[PDB]
């Protein structure tokens, strides 16, 4: 994306720097290659970790997600393995779970959920939803009173409860990580620290080049950008999970997913 | 190999740079050794940490293949050890979890399951299976119905159910964990350039190497551009574990393991 | 701050090359390789080193995450298995409330007793300061309530179960937090790291100026920003409970907390 | 100390690189550091990582085994705890558990269970552990089987039947990750192509060492060379965790000794 | 660590004093060879040194369980059992006596005065017997619960969410027994930690033809660097070695014990 306007600054960086490399010692400035291979390691390693941190921000987003799916898959298997008359309370419950999963999408994109909670649920509940100020929470709430009622009606047991209630306490778990993934990132002091070290050490590099390459620092030095800004900008396309470009999580492909699949195990 | 035909154009590039070495000076070319040393560095240190996000996508993918076979083999020993009459519910289950591995590994090969599906159970069931979107979920879902009317029978508590029924929520999160190392490769940016990188490197590396090694240039870049090269398509290969490579995971071999187990001796037990 | 001593290392810089006139003069020699050694080296434990404290600050960031989790279930079993019973939704939740903002002052080691007063009785807030953990007291008495309401008969031994597990979440969170205050590291973590971190960056001008001459204080800025930024940031990540910068801000996470609290339980502060 | 042979191979190598040097430049071939610097950096970075992956391999070897011992422990104290009468129950599951680790030792080893088998248990039992194709998993099987009986003559309930029935599913999974481990090495190519390079990279060293070290090249050629061996060589000391070779697990001291705790545990 | 520094500035001033005779045989050093090898070694360092940490993080999990299970275990006993006083007590004592047990079996020293003090002598005879007191004091521990339930005050259910405290407790035991038994390396530490040792004394060598007068204050500026890191590993590797930090041991075992009496209101003094 915006890589390209920095590695042209860096080509015109190189024809500045042979055009002015005849001026330097009357200056009286030497840069040797040395330095510049200390501290360009030096940013690799540090590029490196950091870049490991992001990768890792994004699994764990994904595996979230991944859980979504696993929780509302066996909850529903649970009513129908358990409770496999009362299609009344399935798709009640359904609509709970595929309601939750748009409503945590919505909410991780910071965007509006009234029309996927509307073609799910009567306004009669949707507006309670949405009168909170954590309405991804208050569906879990809901989706608890329907196995609270089938229990307390005799239906469920306190045991069978129990195994669907711990559904409930992983989704539960999904939303907070969610939440926190969302709120706390990566420190910004690794994308500032790093962003202004990469560049600059990307720009000052072809002046230090140009002592042993003469002519050829544009191309060696142009590369060495390359990998550097590229490293670099990977990162930050991994540091934003919950994002909206193509390198992030199709995560309407995902709710997608989850509603068939669900729709899929009712029959419908 | 990849690998063996990219190596011998290292060394024709090799050889192009010791015939064209004393001519850099006519056209202007100076090319230390230390520029390509940190630049080499840099993409050692990050082959390395790309290869680590490689093998951990492995070793979990191969971790949650471990939890079917014991997941599988402990839901029947809980059948064998609560209902052990109940022979013609263990037959049925234990089906149904052969059909489970086979249609896993199927989903995950992106193959036809039909085969093996048949081979398994009633054609009136390979049916409902394999209409379902999802039909490694629809035959978890089939076998949770089972144990479901052992329950509705009285032939299981719900303790006892609970007890079976937790071991097929241990295999519908391999399911989840397989399909996201399936549904989400990782980001196609590290594999978009970082292979490039690497070629790019390997080429250029003798046209800065012979002034310091003049003749012994082709064999010298030759095994840098091996080590970097081996390394980084080992670290694509173990990026899909599914695959068909030969160091992706023998799927084939472990349903066999799966079913062998779960039929030992015509499923008879003590 | 970290701008102090990058300037004294232009100062540094500059003492270098105007005693570089006398260099071997004195009888003096610095190459730049066998320092390039020593800083990819310390860049090496730099970058290990700074891994750990973000795996600390992450795990914090964690174990606070799951004190809203619990506690939000909790509530949920609450409603869900007892509807009626909105006295014990009104004192479990006020002991929860009570167990966040006490276990904040606990990690920042202030008085709990303002916070303590304005959610609970005097009487439980004595009990509670007179604990060597007044966070472990919280928890025993909101076990209490779901205790009571179990001999009265309103929990099974079950669905007593479900709530108790909630309280051992939060007991696993209390001693996490727990174990990553009370564990610093040994000091050689630092003392290995920051002094040579800070040393190798006031003795690298002398080293650089042979080859730079006049560019000396630019390259050794630039090298010690890139080196004192890595290895002040992370002193930041691993105390992620202080009041620093980059640090949970646990008053936010409380106020979220209990907002969350009240709304499940029908209340508009 | 199979290293022992390449370090003087090495030695030698160095002695054959002093006396053929000024043949070199006439025959025309260099050899500087600097590209070796290079290339033994990238390796270092490769071993570091592959020896990575050995050690967290025999760390869970290591506590594989490790949870034999505690969930075995823990299995016995329930049934004192809450059957004290029933001391032969005790001792008909002590012999299973017990056979249990012997016959999963055995399995890793490849090694006849018969003769430790039949100590332990009725020649009953004993036929019908070997007649399975799988005798570990067929253990787990017939220790079920005490506790499931003791479950339908009442006097386990469910509740604490269960309670028993989670530890046969944790050595369920120390089996399984034996086993797992046991046909799933670190994958060849890794350990295949290091040792290549890092065998190739310490004899052409010293050829690289003597244009700037001259009459040092052995002693200096031969330092880096052990310190790439040795490292390379401590991924061999830990590639089979269940082996017999002095640095694998002492399988048996460990099979002994939770044969002796189980045994404290039951007053004999 | 500060003896093999002070052997480092002595081989300084040997390399300068002797730098003079050295080619009249013709023996060079230069610094990129050290370079190469110095890099590696902090390499292998690094990842050393992070197998070390994570030994020394899992100790302290596996530490901080043991607050955790004992905490919530005596929670348990009173939210569920309020009046039985003297089941509190006799648990209480038993999960004190585990954190002692388990401290001194880690570090290799004698119980006998903590057991003598927390328990009857009838049951220290008995946990002294054993060749697994530790484990002995659980399995007692578990009497107790059992005795509970036999006496029909805990039901299944509730003797069950006791239970798992319990196993708890149990696979901290094994995790510390496995942690302790421990070098995972069969004593290959040896090996790389004298060859530190060793390129830390050959480098002023290799320095003196670039630093002359000044390679003992750069040659040993690395090595503290490469000891310190190394010596940090060492201390790492075995967070219950014969010659560690007993502090937080000792500091763990008093908290827990301090908060079980406090859990048990046998804390504070009464009026
Ligand atoms: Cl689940
Ligand atoms: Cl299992
Ligand atoms: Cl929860
Ligand atoms: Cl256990
Ligand atoms: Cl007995
Ligand atoms: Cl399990
Ligand atoms: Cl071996
Ligand atoms: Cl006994
Ligand atoms: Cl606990
Ligand atoms: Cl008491
Ligand atoms: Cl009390
Ligand atoms: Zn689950
Ligand atoms: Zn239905
Ligand atoms: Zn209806
Ligand atoms: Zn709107
Ligand atoms: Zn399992
Ligand atoms: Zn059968
Ligand atoms: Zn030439
Ligand atoms: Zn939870
Ligand atoms: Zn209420
Ligand atoms: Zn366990
Ligand atoms: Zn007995
Ligand atoms: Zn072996
Ligand atoms: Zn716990
Ligand atoms: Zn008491
Ligand atoms: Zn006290």
């Amino acid at each position: 994306s915006k890589i390209i306007f920095r590695l042209l600054l860096n080509v015109l960086m190189s024809i500045i720097a042979i055009i002015s490399y005849q001026w330097y010692e009357q200056l009286g400035i030497h840069l040797t290659v040395a330095p510049f291979s200390l501290l360009g390691i030096a940013i690799a390693i540090f590029l490196g970790f950091r870049n490991s941190a992001s990768y890792s921000r994004f699994v764990e987003a994904r595996n979230l997600w991944g859980t979504v799916l696993i929780a509302e898959r066996t909850l529903v298997r649970q009513l129908r393995n358990i409770l496999p008359a009362e299609h009344d309370a399935h798709r009640r419950i359904v609509s709970y779970l595929v309601a939750f999963s748009w409503s945590l999408k919505h909410q991780l994109r910071k965007t509006d959920p009234t029309a996927d909670l509307r073609r799910l649920l009567p306004e009669e509940r949707v507006t309670e939803i949405l009168a909170s100020s954590m309405p991804t929470n208050r569906i879990l709430l809901l989706a608890g009173n329907e196995i609270g009622q089938l229990r307390e009606a005799g239906k469920l047991s306190d045991i069978t409860y129990g195994l669907m209630d711990n559904k409930l306490d992983e989704l539960a778990h999904v939303l907070g990580g969610c939440e926190r993934l969302a709120t706390t990132p990566v420190p910004f002091a690794y994308t500032l620290i790093l962003q202004r070290t990469v560049y600059l050490f990307c720009t000052l590099l072809p002046f230090a080049l140009v002592g042993d390459l003469h002519y050829m620092t544009p191309f060696v030095s142009v590369f060495i950008s390359y990998t550097f800004l590229s490293w670099d900008s990977l990162a930050e396309e991994l540091e934003d999970p919950f994002g909206t470009a193509a390198n992030d999580l199709p995560l309407n492909a995902m709710c997608n997913t989850i509603e068939r699949n669900l729709l899929d195990m009712t029959g419908q």
